């Protein structure tokens, strides 16, 4: 669905210092852009 890399791309900013937070914060990103 999406490389490991182009997961920085689509986030917008660092993966890393992103991926210290827990996926319930992802909830609202992926609304923020994505759709599902």
């Amino acid at each position: 669905m999406l490389s490991d890399e182009d997961f920085k791309a689509v986030f917008g900013m660092t993966r890393s210092a992103f991926a210290n937070l827990p996926l319930w914060k992802q909830q609202n990103l992926k609304k923020e852009k994505l759709l599902f």
